[PDB]
This record gives structure tokens, C-alpha cells and sequence, in this order.
């Protein structure tokens, strides 16, 4: 029991006294309704996700923001698209998801404003060409935290409050398959920086059907990977994660509800 610092989010104030499932959601109606069962399996946020046209991105997003506007659960953009932030937030989103690290030319200006939560995550690579790079670090996890750090202060230094920011390690991007991304999972509380506060920046994770997964497990195909992406949640949240953003829902919950009984078993001695 160590409790993770809160987390303005848009619409909601979200305290860590459980840590929070972020169900990933990606036709319109399919993707309507696909959102009704995740509440129903326990999930506490929607993640709504070569790439695509403006003109397309926001055709198949900004409905979806004002479709699931009204069931009143967190709902989370997956963009590093400036004008995809700027067009979500106007129509209700709650949380910015930028693997990009909110740096892309424009995106701290599309969001600097309001009450929004913000995910800022760490990727290795070139912004410009968005071109993904190889690894390369000195201690992966000081260079993480070091970079995560320096993003709170671009954000903090544009007026955005400390508490909407929360912070990503980044699995998958840019790291080693598995000497990497072991290491920042072993190590996760130290890959947060700390606020002015003192405490540090609630972290999200996202492993779910990741490669770090098949590497270990003989090679199965992604969606043969649950029990494997349930496990790397316990693990995440048996070392500090916030929030967890996972395909796999009600797996994903019953495991945590299994875990919870523990912790308030440990607490009661």
C-alpha cells in the first residue's frame, strides 16, 4: 500500500485508491455498443484509437467522443495529432493519449487549455518524420524518467497544473523487446518523475498483447496472449501503476479483483 497522486481528468477527479482499467476500444455502431459491454466488464475509461487523413481520423473519432459523451465514464484520445486534440477536446474528450510526448508542433497549444487529463509517454524518435527509432540509453529507466520529467515542465511551463498530467514508460517504443521493457517494469515506480508536490506523477501502462509478451511465452500471435497481458498488469500495479490500459477487460478485472482482496488482507494486520 502506497497510493498513487490523483489525476485531473476533464470531466473527473480520479484517485488512485483502486488503480483504474483503461479499456481499449478499437464500423460506428460495432464500436458503439462494444463501449456498453466494457462498462459492464468493469472498465473505468475508453481508449478510443500506415496512418491516416485528417479528414478520415476525425471522421471515425469525434462521433465516437459524442456518442459515448453521455454514459459518464473517462473517455481517452489516442492521438499525436494537434488538430485531432484540438477537434476532441472541443467536442468533450477527458484525456489526451500522446505517444508522442505532446510534441508535435502545435499539440502543447491544443491542449494547455481546460480541464483535460494529459498522458505524456515516452518514445524513442525522430518527431519530425515520425519515424521510430532503436534503442539507446544509459540506465533505460533514468533516461525515461529524465525525458518523462522534462515533458511535465514543457507542459507545466504552457500553464497546464501539475495534477492533469500523468506519465507512460512506453512499452514497445523504442526498447529493447524484452531487456528494456522488463527492466521499466521491474523498476516502473522509478520511472516517474516527481511533481512540485513531492509526489510523483501517477503512471499509466499499456502491455496488453504486447510483443515483450509473445517473446517470453515461445512466440504466440497477439490475440493468443491474455493470460500473459493479465499477468503483466499485476505486475505493473504490484509496483505502482495508476492505470492500466488493456484489450482484455474482464480478465483484466477479475485478476485485479483477486489482487485488491490481498492488499486489503495486508492492510488488515
Amino acid at each position: 500500500t502506497f497510493l498513487p497522486a490523483p489525476l485531473q481528468c476533464g470531466r473527473f477527479e480520479l484517485t488512485f485508491e483502486r488503480p483504474l482499467v483503461m479499456g481499449i476500444l478499437n464500423a460506428r455502431d460495432d464500436a458503439l455498443r462494444r463501449a456498453e459491454r466494457m462498462i459492464a466488464e468493469g472498465a473505468d475509461l475508453l481508449d478510443i484509437g500506415p496512418p491516416v487523413p485528417l479528414d478520415e481520423e476525425l471522421a471515425r473519432v469525434i462521433p465516437l467522443v459524442e456518442a459515448l459523451r453521455p454514459l459518464n465514464v473517462p473517455l481517452s484520445i489516442d492521438t499525436y495529432k494537434p488538430a485531432v486534440m484540438r477537434a476532441a477536446l472541443a467536442a468533450g474528450a477527458d484525456l489526451i493519449n500522446d505517444i508522442w510526448g505532446f510534441r508535435q508542433p502545435g499539440a502543447i497549444d491544443a491542449v494547455r487549455d481546460g480541464n483535460s487529463g494529459l498522458c505524456a509517454m515516452h518514445m524513442l524518435g525522430e518527431p519530425q518524420t515520425m519515424q521510430v527509432g532503436e534503442p539507446d540509453y544509459g540506465d533505460v529507466v533514468t533516461d525515461v524518467r529524465d525525458f518523462l520529467a522534462a515533458r511535465a515542465q514543457a507542459l507545466r511551463d504552457a500553464g497546464v497544473a501539475a495534477e492533469r498530467i500523468c506519465v507512460d514508460p512506453g512499452f514497445g517504443f523504442g526498447k529493447a523487446v524484452v531487456d528494456d521493457n522488463y527492466a521499466l517494469l521491474a523498476a516502473l515506480p522509478d520511472t516517474a518523475p516527481a511533481r512540485p508536490d513531492g509526489r510523483a506523477y501517477p503512471i499509466l501502462a499499456g502491455m496488453s498483447r504486447k510483443s515483450m509478451l509473445g517473446a517470453v511465452i515461445g512466440g504466440k500471435p497477439p490475440l493468443e496472449r491474455v493470460a500473459a497481458s493479465v499477468a503483466a498488469a499485476l505486475c505493473a500495479v504490484e509496483r505502482g501503476a495508476a492505470i492500466v490500459r488493456v484489450h482484455d477487460v474482464a480478465a483484466t478485472v477479475d485478476a485485479l479483483s483477486v489482487w485488491n482482496a490481498v492488499r486489503a488482507a495486508a492492510r488488515q494486520r
